[PDB]
């Protein structure tokens, strides 16, 4: 029932993601010199360093907000990919499964703790 526990749990999950080779294309903002049409397809770029910095700045109020930004990294990869068999998109799918598998309990514990607070 710790309402604040999600933050360190998300920090640790981000550390695991950064160690994962599958996160390499997503660690920093997509290089617009390497992909000049990126902003023609993608309205809101997102990457893991931006997620970590937002968390560390105290700019997420809940793990659901962090989850929305991480999911945006994956949906941007899906929208930008020229193929569902592309290398970078395939890395995003594996990383998304890993993230969803690990974020589930963080969200559940947070929601449980908030419900206990409001009881
Ligand atoms: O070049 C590709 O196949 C892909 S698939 C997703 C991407 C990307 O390149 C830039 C980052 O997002």
């Amino acid at each position: 029932y710790d309402i604040q526990a999600w933050k360190k749990q998300c920090e640790e999950l981000l550390n695991l993601i950064f160690q994962c080779e599958d996160s390499e294309p997503f660690r920093q903002p997509v290089d617009l010199l390497e992909y000049p049409d990126y902003r023609d397809i993608i309205d809101t770029p997102m990457d893991f360093a931006t997620v970590r910095e937002t968390l560390e700045a105290g700019n997420y109020e809940s793990p659901m907000e962090l989850c929305k930004d991480v999911r945006l990294i994956f949906s941007n990869s899906k929208a930008y990919t020229p193929s569902k068999r592309s290398r970078i998109y395939s890395m995003s799918l594996r990383l998304s499964a890993f993230f969803e598998e690990h974020i589930s309990s963080v969200l559940s514990d947070y929601k449980s703790a908030l419900r206990f607070h409001k009881r």
